[PDB]
């Protein structure tokens, strides 16, 4: 009956004690300490006045290492060294982080989830999760004084920084920056108007869905009739759904269940046209917001 | 257009720090470690072929100090005295906790939400936020070995509290122990078959999601009709709501949308009969898995 589903974070504390607040002049925002290196947002340099067309350029050889207040509240550090990488400033500190975990940087994909820590002022103050859109914006929940809030995942025990916070949407929606200092998508991290792309439906994720409910004895769509990959990939670009690329994960969810992917591609198209008041785990839309491994992972124990 | 409301948890750093694991025999599951104690399920004294009608008293006698084994990996600590209270051990070991946090134990009550950490053999696994249904029961993410998992709330810097997780039952729920050693509602930490008593809509939390949504400007839904709370909470025993209780928080919601409590109350009862094919943030049913705090603080910074 419950589908055993959760939005799922990973533990925090390991990003905890990398938080640090940045302040530069009438400015202030979160930044991540790692080694003697403090990430934060470029944005930290701009005048309020001037956030709808910043230059960076001339702001960051405006700074002197003064320019820029560490602390962390969990000490004052130092900025000994200061720079630019894209979106993101590093500030380098007189102190390396004594608490720094295994981490690598990479850049996460739509459909994959991540774990937020939102922080104000340094201060970590909630988890969550979400899934990377196909617009490249999350649905997530910030407020002022949030940006530098990190996303990450977690291999082991590594931590794979993916996301910084910077910006929030016209529609309600957040973006920001990954740790090579690219916007994820094609946003600017200046206070305008921008275009966003058009959100669309993740279909690894619907499909993942569907088998979390076979795999809770709900199975009332699953037919004979099949679509194919190349297909649904057609059909999905005239419906506002991402192509299908399938995964080993998603391989072992139609092995427990012996429900083939293809018989969910058909299942997913005539969801789509209305469930006829039948109800999938309580909902009455496709629920695109859990991955293959959270399945595997919840449900299965994989 | 997005609510900017997420499910959200405390950070989880402060109590990842408390996870220790207890094996007893054949049986290993979480404690909890707060200066010199261990608390834990009392279950995990249990043989299995007897989980079903255990002596719990017997068994308790039947321990030494040299029937636990407690283990911190994220120690090796020595149990010096044992005791049962309730549904819970009291493990006494030699070495205090030095990163206990403050604490209290508190019990929660049904609609008021906590932060889970879910702990497999002693390890911090994830972290995710559960609103204590009016069953005494949560719609949690709970495999085997999870047993003495913890859930709790935070007050400024302390961490109270309200949780140890026990059992899932047949509907795929949740349910466990609070710190005074009593199970929440009727439920009994042995392994049979137990009633379960209906689960109900929290009328609170789906008033403040209606509030939610008029802070998002979806208000189609608000009329000048209104029902009183008597007239609702007669209404709610004959339609599987709980009865509302108003409280300060709720209050805030509508001094700042100007909408009266009274109003929302109308709307529930007749959205309850049918949404006509209308959403609200993006749901075609109510939702009450948000409470009045989660919509202060999330979207009004409260």
């Amino acid at each position: 009956h419950h589908s055993g589903l959760v939005k799922m974070s990973h533990p925090s504390g390991d990003v905890e004690a990398c938080m640090v607040q940045v302040t530069c002049g009438s400015m202030t925002l979160n930044g991540l300490w790692l080694d003697n290196t403090v990430w934060c947002p470029r944005h930290v340099m701009c005048p309020a006045d001037q956030l709808s067309d910043p230059n960076y350029d001339a702001l960051l050889i405006s700074m002197t290492n003064h320019s820029f207040s560490v602390q962390k509240h969990i000490a004052n550090l130092r900025v000994v060294g200061h720079a630019m990488q894209g979106t993101l400033l590093k500030l380098t500190v007189d102190v390396a982080n004594p608490s720094t975990p295994a981490y690598t940087f990479t850049t996460v994909k739509p459909g994959a989830a991540f774990s937020v820590l939102a922080c104000y002022n340094g201060r970590p103050t909630g988890t969550f999760t979400v899934v990377m859109r196909p617009n490249y914006t999350i649905k997530g929940s910030f407020l002022c004084g949030s940006c530098g809030s990190v996303g990450y995942t977690k291999e082991g025990s590594v931590i794979n920084f993916c996301y910084m916070h910077q910006m929030e949407l016209a529609n309600g929606t957040h973006t920001g920056s990954a740790f090579d200092g690219t916007m994820y998508g094609a946003f600017m991290d200046k206070q305008v108007h921008q275009v966003q792309l058009t959100d669309k439906y993740c279909s690894v994720n619907v499909v993942a869905w569907l088998y979390a409910a076979i795999l809770n004895g709900c199975a009332w769509f699953v037919k004979p009739n099949r679509t194919s990959v190349v297909s649904f990939n057609e059909w999905a670009l005239a419906n506002q759904f991402t192509e299908f690329v399938g995964t080993q994960s998603v391989d072992m969810l139609a092995v427990k269940t012996g429900v083939a992917i293809e018989q969910l591609l058909y299942a997913i198209q005539q969801l789509y046209t209305g469930f006829q008041g039948k109800q999938i785990l309580g909902s009455t839309m496709l629920e695109d917001e859990f991955t293959p491994e959270d399945v595997n992972m919840q449900i299965m124990g994989v």
